[PDB]
């Protein structure tokens, strides 16, 4: 039996054997008050003490928000479903640390994705045993409030002020400061590390300055605040806001007595409405994300990003090889999980139409010029992968590049890396290459477990990949030492060397996709 005491009380944990040592697991720890009641879509209210023993011994419930249910019984989309009870009460935590207790071990809180509409820490791949059992880290775990219930915002209102998801997890860092040390961590040294919306939530850490001394380093995956998809004007938020309002039957003329209207109904009306508060929406919707709130957000987060208004320290970077295939299946015509979905020009017109609902046909005809230059016409798979390469570079890799080039550039070190490494369990198809979101079970050393059927390379690579993390996370610095590895370069807005990752060659390359990366962040802006 192991117990630890906290600010807010005591709670008890459990031991788990991994690779024939310990650790010890302290699963659902609340860290707020649960936002019921008149809480909902408040900021989250700081934990009153308690007396007992908490039992940290399972997930905790995860919070509420729409399933994919395109591929009932598909492992490929449903291990991103939730795994535990969805309820409003989700406001907790979970905690790895190695046994025995450690002395003063860097700490690593992991953000989840989900496009701010989905997502929980209990998913198999987000389990922080692996690396607190090889590395000594601490990893921390939070689920934070998702879809109208985490974003919906009318500006500068205190009952729903917008970026409630990310208090969320600013309470969760919080907490992180004030308790960790109990645990053996040390709150001087704390990573932020997620992926896609999650990566996006990172770099608005970043940003916000009530976030600056609650972390040390950041990492972010296939993700950043700039992506097309990361941030809401104030203008829609509030037209959502009020949509979704009208469809629950909530209109009033006085805007408190709107969100009054909007918290006595039930979690499921409200979800079943947040597809509709936009006219034409995509695969890559974010219908309630971040918004300029004046609170969390105190300017527009590019102008702060350009004018070096952030925190300085060193980030580590990266997208996946296919970052744009997955939301292929999601829409686009001639897609199919369950086939090659070679398309033709005029299914991949279609495409751009699916995935640019409201820009001009000049506009997307600029798509389609840039991309559709073919080294051989006669490659049957050409307009298949080049829709592919459209979603990704502008959703996610040209980002990407462009908030490390930007944030390099006021003096801090910076690593980019390019994960091309596609997963010998991979459950989708072939055509979709290296997915988004399926270099996360390598960075949490699931290929460590023998058990578990990856191959012998891919236990290598990920075992190198954990060791780089760490290594950032408690020096700074994503090296392996000990084993010839390749040395990571600094990324700088010059030369702009990243690192390769996979299972053969690992490698030094410069400017990754620099005439695509040109096109969508110095022409596609201005459509
Ligand atoms: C635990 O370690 C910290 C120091 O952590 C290191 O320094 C940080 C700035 C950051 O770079 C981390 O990744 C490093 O691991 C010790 O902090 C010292 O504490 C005293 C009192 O607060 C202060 O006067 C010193 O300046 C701190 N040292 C710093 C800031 O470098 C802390 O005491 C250690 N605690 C235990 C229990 O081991
Ligand atoms: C701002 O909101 C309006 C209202 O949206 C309509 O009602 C909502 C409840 C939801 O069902 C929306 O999809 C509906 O379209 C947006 O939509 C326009 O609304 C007006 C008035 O109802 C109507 O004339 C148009 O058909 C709607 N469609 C379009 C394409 O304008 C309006 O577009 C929103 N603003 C922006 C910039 O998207
Ligand atoms: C790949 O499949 C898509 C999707 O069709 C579904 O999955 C198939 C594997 C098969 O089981 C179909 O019955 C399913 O409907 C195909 O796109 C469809 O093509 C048909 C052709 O008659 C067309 O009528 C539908 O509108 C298409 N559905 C869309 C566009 O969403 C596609 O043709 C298949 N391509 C190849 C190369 O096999
Ligand atoms: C909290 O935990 C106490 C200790 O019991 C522990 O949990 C049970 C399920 C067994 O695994 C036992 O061996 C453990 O030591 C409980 O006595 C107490 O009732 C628990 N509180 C709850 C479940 O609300
Ligand atoms: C379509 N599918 C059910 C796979 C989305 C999952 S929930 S909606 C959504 C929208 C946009 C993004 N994104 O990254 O831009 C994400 C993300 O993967 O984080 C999610
Ligand atoms: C309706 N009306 C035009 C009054 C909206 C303003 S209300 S919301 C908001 C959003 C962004 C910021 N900001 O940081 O610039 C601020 C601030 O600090 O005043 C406030
Ligand atoms: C809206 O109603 C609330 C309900 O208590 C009231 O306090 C407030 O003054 C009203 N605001 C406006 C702008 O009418
Ligand atoms: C380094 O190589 C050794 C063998 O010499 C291997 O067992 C170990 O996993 C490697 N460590 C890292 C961090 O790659
Ligand atoms: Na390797």
């Amino acid at each position: 039996d192991i117990i630890i005491a906290t600010k807010n009380g005591k709670v008890r944990g459990m031991q788990l054997t991994v690779f024939g040592g310990t650790v010890t697991a302290f699963l659902g720890i609340p860290y707020a008050q649960p936002p019921l009641g008149r809480l909902r879509f408040k900021k989250p209210q700081s934990l009153t003490k308690w007396s007992d023993i908490w039992n940290a011994t399972k997930y905790a419930n995860s919070c509420c928000q729409n399933i994919d249910q395109s591929f009932p019984g598909f492992h490929g989309s449903e291990m991103w479903n939730p795994n535990t009870d969805l309820s409003e009460d989700c406001l907790y935590l979970n905690v790895w640390i190695p046994a025995p207790k450690p002395k003063n071990a860097t700490v690593l809180i992991w953000i989840y994705g989900g496009g701010f509409q989905t997502g929980t820490s209990s998913l198999h791949v987000y389990d922080g045993k692996f690396l607190a059992r090889v590395e000594r880290v601490i990893v921390v775990s939070m689920n934070y409030r998702v879809g109208a219930l985490g974003f919906l915002a009318l500006p500068g209102n205190p009952e729903a002020p917008g970026n409630m998801g990310l208090f969320d997890q600013q309470l969760a860092l919080q907490w992180v400061q004030k308790n960790i040390a109990a645990f053996g961590g040390n709150p001087k040294s704390v990573t932020l590390f997620g992926e896609s919306a999650g990566a996006a939530s990172v770099s608005l850490h970043l940003l916000s300055p009530g976030s600056h001394s609650l972390f040390t380093r950041a990492i972010l995956q296939s993700g950043s605040f700039n992506a097309p998809w990361a941030v809401t004007s104030l203008y829609e938020a509030r037209n959502r806001t009020l949509n979704l309002a009208k469809l629950t039957g909530c209109s009033r003329e006085n805007e408190t007595e709107i969100i009054k209207c909007l918290r006595n109904k039930d979690p499921q009306e409200i979800l079943l409405n947040e597809a509709f508060v936009v006219p034409y929406g995509t695969p890559l919707s974010v219908n309630f994300g971040p918004t300029v709130d004046g609170d969390f957000l105190t300017d527009m987060p590019d102008i702060l990003l350009e004018l070096g208004q952030f925190k300085k320290t060193q980030i580590l970077v990266g997208v996946n090889k296919d970052e744009g295939t997955a939301f292929l299946v999601y829409g686009a015509p001639g897609f199919s999980k369950d086939n090659n979905s070679i398309i033709t020009r005029k299914e991949f017109q279609e495409g751009l139409k699916i995935f640019f609902p409201g820009v001009s046909e000049f506009g997307k005809e600029s798509i389609l010029f840039h991309y559709t230059d073919w080294v051989d016409d006669q490659r049957p798979e050409n307009y298949r992968e080049a829709l592919g390469d459209v979603v990704g570079d502008y959703n996610f890799i040209c980002p990407a590049l462009e908030f490390t080039k930007k944030f390099s550039e006021w003096g801090n070190n910076a690593f980019f890396y390019y994960f091309e490494h596609r997963s010998s369990k991979l459950p989708w198809p072939e055509w979709m290459g290296v997915m988004h979101g399926y270099e996360i079970e390598f960075v949490f050393g699931l290929p460590l477990e023998r058990r578990d059927q990856y191959t012998k390379a891919e236990e290598i690579l990920s075992r190198s990949i954990v060791k780089r993390w760490a290594n950032f996370a408690k020096y700074g610095n994503p090296q392996e030492t000990q084993n010839q590895s390749t040395s990571w370069p600094v990324f700088k807005s010059t030369e702009q060397k990243y690192l390769t990752l996979n299972t053969e060659s690992t490698r030094i390359m410069t400017k990754l996709r620099a005439q695509q990366c040109r096109f969508w962040t110095s022409f596609f802006p201005k459509v």
